[PDB]
Order: C-alpha cells, then sequence, then structure tokens
C-alpha cells in the first residue's frame, strides 16, 4: 500500500523501454528536416525522454498521467504512420503492448494504494 511505490517502478520501466530495440524511433522528438509535415498532423509531440524527464521532474502526479504520456506517443505513431505496415509503426505497436504489459501492476498497485489511503 506504499503510495509512492508508481514512480521507481515507472523509472525502472523506462530504462527497460530505453533497452528496446523498439524504442529507438521514440527515444527523442521528431526532427521536422526529416518530417517535414510532422506538426501538421500531430499536435502534441511526446518521446520517452520527455516522459522520463517530465518523471524525474517531480511533474507526474501519478502513473495514469504518465501513462497518458506514454500512450499519447504510441497514437502520434498510429496518427502519422501512411500504412498500418509501416516499419516504425509496427515498432510502436510491439512496444506499446510491452508497456501495457508491464504499466498494468504498476497502475493496480497506485490505485489500491490510494484505496487504502483514504480506507
Ligand atoms: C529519436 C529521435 C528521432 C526519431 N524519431 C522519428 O523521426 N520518428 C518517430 C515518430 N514517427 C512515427 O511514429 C512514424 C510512423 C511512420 C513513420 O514514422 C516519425 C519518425
Amino acid at each position: 500500500y506504499d503510495i509512492q511505490a508508481w514512480k521507481k517502478q515507472c523509472e525502472e520501466l523506462l530504462n527497460l523501454i530505453f533497452q528496446c530495440e523498439d524504442s529507438e524511433p521514440f527515444r527523442q522528438p521528431v526532427d521536422l528536416l526529416e518530417y517535414p509535415d510532422y506538426r501538421d498532423i500531430i499536435d502534441t509531440p511526446m518521446d520517452f525522454a520527455t516522459v522520463r524527464e517530465t518523471l524525474e521532474a517531480g511533474n507526474y502526479e501519478s502513473p495514469m498521467e504518465l501513462c497518458k504520456d506514454v500512450r499519447l506517443i504510441f497514437s502520434n505513431s498510429k496518427a502519422y504512420t501512411p500504412s498500418k505496415r509501416s516499419r516504425i509503426y509496427s515498432m510502436s505497436l510491439r512496444l506499446s503492448a510491452f508497456f501495457e504489459e508491464h504499466i498494468s501492476s504498476v497502475l493496480s498497485d497506485y490505485k489500491s494504494a490510494l484505496r487504502f489511503h483514504k480506507r
């Protein structure tokens, strides 16, 4: 029932994600010079370095907020993909499945801890 345990759990999961080859395209913001129409399609850029920095700054209150930003990385890739068969989109779907498999217990444990706190 540790209300703070999510933060280190999220740091560890981000470490795993940075070790995954599938995260390569999502470790920094999209350079417009490679993809000059990116901001015509994507309203809110997001990447794993921005997520880690936000976490390490103490600017997430809950793992739900972190989860919303990570899911934005994946929705941006689905919105920007010219094909569902894209290399970089296919990497996003595998990384998304890995992230969802690992974040589920982090969320469950946090929400259980908060319910216990307010019991
Ligand atoms: C790590 C910094 C530079 C790598 N980032 C980058 O240029 N990417 C990632 C996001 N992109 C897509 O999700 C996508 C879908 C289909 C094609 O690209 C655009 C290309």
